[PDB]
């Protein structure tokens, strides 16, 4: 039972639709009003991974296998062939995918490996419609350049993974469909997906309020904001934390 998205005739709402479906499946409870993620100590491995289908027509479709103790993309599929992340973690292969053959990527699923691979970094990557169109057809032809599976893999983290976790970027893909203008994430978006750690962190361990760790992020105008509470406007950005410990 996918999660779909189609891109053919794409609209604002049917991104938003899908975005919201993708979160109320990854919800595992609320602290301090803030959706959070299943505790992975406590998780039951069969309730681990997800799919999400992303579908260019009725006829051009993949699959992203998800980890929703961190809503990591730990695999994609295309038809009977399956790819994992070198850094899968090992019961990943035991649910996702498994009437497929399954291949081991040969980069890890970080920023930092994705962007080596890709020789180029997420600030130079064009996210939007057009780009998951590309990227969903790469995918499905089965293409062996390692390079744009890399870039097409930096797409859909940041198009799907990070727009669950911040309503921020959800919303600038969302403009991006609506307009039908692509963009480069800014570094106000960089800024919070080098952070989704730090913010869950902050949000889980505040005490009073206040973060034990404060944590610097960057705002539109590529100016650094520091935040260090629960009541720090910049908080309301958080539509998913990754759990860190209960409060
Ligand atoms: N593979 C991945 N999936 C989701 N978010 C990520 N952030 C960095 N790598 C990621």
């Amino acid at each position: 039972r996918p999660i779909k998205f189609s891109t053919e005739g794409a609209t604002s709402q049917s991104y938003k639709q899908f975005i919201e479906a993708l979160r109320e499946r990854l919800r595992g409870g609320l602290i301090h009003d803030i959706p959070v993620l299943p505790d992975p100590t406590t998780l039951q491995e069969r309730n681990r991974y997800i799919t999400v289908e992303l579908s260019n027509s009725d006829t051009e479709s993949i699959e992203v296998g998800i980890d929703v103790t961190n809503a990591y993309v730990v695999a994609y599929r295309a038809g009977t062939q399956s790819h994992f992340l070198r850094d899968a973690p090992s019961s990943a292969s035991d649910y996702l995918f498994t009437g497929t053959d399954q291949h081991s990527l040969p980069f890890y699923g970080t920023y930092g490996d994705l962007e080596r691979w890709a020789h180029q970094s997420r600030q130079q990557i064009p996210l939007g419609l057009q780009a998951l169109t590309h990227g969903i057809s790469f995918f499905r032809s089965g293409g062996n350049d390692n390079e744009e599976k890399a870039r097409t893999l930096i797409v859909i983290i940041q198009m799907v993974a990070e727009a669950a976790r911040f309503r921020y970027i959800s919303n600038r893909v969302r403009v991006s469909i609506q307009t039908g203008t692509a963009f480069q994430p800014d570094a106000a978006m960089i800024s919070l997906e080098n952070n989704w750690d730090n913010l869950s962190r902050g949000v889980q361990e505040s005490v009073q309020d206040t973060f034990p760790n404060q944590v610097t992020l960057t705002n539109i105008r590529n100016e650094p904001v520091i935040v260090d509470s629960l009541s720090h406007p910049t908080v309301a950005v958080l539509a998913l934390m990754l759990f860190v410990c209960n409060p």
